[PDB]
């Protein structure tokens, strides 16, 4: 049960969210103060609903949607956690993963009281292709580009002749990064965020992965790498920054 | 949404082939027709959709009667919402189809149902081993395995199993995937998806000794892990822990998702 949404002094445990492999969420990462995170990896791989606890702080492996997880099977790792009073983040975010409204309702149905803690406008623009790339040029971005969209590779092949499409970067006029629609949209932007570059994209996944624009601005907040984020028309630059700042 | 439903009576495919020939098939991002899909043909070409892959999620592709849609897959991410927006792409029209996504952490029955129950085009839908259900611990299930040669999955990160497992079979090297040594083991982890595991045994096609995949391992209850071992397509020996389970298992295995 959500005992309060916070809008740390003075209660004590804090409940963590990790994976298989032991590596802690996002959101439950900087929930840390430097603490000794060594007892984690100790006792790795996990099965999903081990709960893991080192006198205050206490984790639990949760189970991952991305990979096939459900709304069931998280709440019932969540009953795995000893009935206690948690300082927490909202489980499995968020790229692809559970919604701020599925976890929201995980933590609620849990017999533990929990005290939540929450999880740009100005990057995002109305360009086509023609205009991103001549940005892309000048600027020396990054160029996220869906391979699969054969009406953009022929402009591609056409503005940048002689160019030999592959996967990942090909700096040939534009600094391009070539995805396909089989590669993940968390896969994606896992790579955008370890090369953490300054980008010019669409929202990543949107069309292409089957993805509307709310479902794509949802997967965008994962996108640490500064970018602009061109959409179709100058009315869905506000839609977009609704979706973007809004609950997933 | 759904018109009928076919059960050999009082609805036939060759009954509501007056109504409309046209097919809907669903395939993947490659291009690979779904499972059900595939057993509705009927010796066509099925060169037409190979010629345009790789496709995104929602590119229809038709050839004559022929209608095929690229649906998102449920173990990689996709949701009940992308599922049904993918079917609105298709031309509204009557068609005879199967269930959408199945199955091993696809969609469920009751899901399939509602997406194409929200769409507006009108659908004939055709529908998608109790023998194999034993109630044998470790010790019973290694002899088993021991004496007919047969492969047995088990899961590495389960330390109660590995330690009878170095205790019995001493001087055994545990890796991942096969490795015979006394019995044919074959080796996952709880990192490996379920529906990674059971498309590496119907590649390998041999007998199989098991628990249900993924029960506890994945976070599966017994429920779930029934329903994943519907796509197991080798021959085996499904092991459930009490003689009490055998018949609620068998049970979950036969129902709807």
């Amino acid at each position: 049960k959500i005992k309060a949404c916070i809008d740390k002094f003075l209660t004590n445990k804090l409940l963590l969210f990790a994976d298989i492999n032991g590596k802690l969420y996002h959101d439950s990462q900087n929930m840390l103060r430097g603490e000794d995170m060594s007892f984690l990896e100790k006792d790795a791989p996990y099965m999903v609903g081990d709960v893991i606890t080192s006198g205050d702080i206490t984790c639990v492996v949760i189970p991952s949607k991305k990979a096939g997880g459900t709304t069931e099977m998280l709440s019932r790792a969540l009953k795995k956690v000893p009935v206690d009073e948690y300082i927490t983040t909202y489980p499995g975010q968020g790229c692809a993963g559970y919604t701020l409204e599925e976890a929201k309702t995980a933590l609620k149905k849990c017999k533990s009281a929990f005290y939540v803690l929450p999880s740009e406008i100005l990057g995002t623009v109305s360009w086509n292709l023609r205009e991103m790339l001549a940005h892309a040029e000048e600027t020396r971005k990054l160029m996220p580009i869906c391979m699969d969209v054969r009406a953009i590779m022929a402009t591609i092949q056409r503005k940048y002749k002689g160019i030999k499409i592959q996967e990942g970067i090909v700096d040939y006029g534009v600094r391009f990064f070539f995805y396909t629609s089989k590669e993940p949209v968390a896969s994606i932007i896992t790579k955008l965020n370890s090369l953490n570059e300054p980008l010019v994209t669409m929202p990543i996944g949107y069309v292409t992965h089957g993805f509307n624009l709310e479902e794509a601005a949802r997967c965008m907040r994962s996108l640490r790498a500064p970018a602009v984020v061109s959409v179709s028309s100058p009315d869905a630059v506000t839609t977009y920054n609704g979706y973007l700042t809004s609950s997933s």
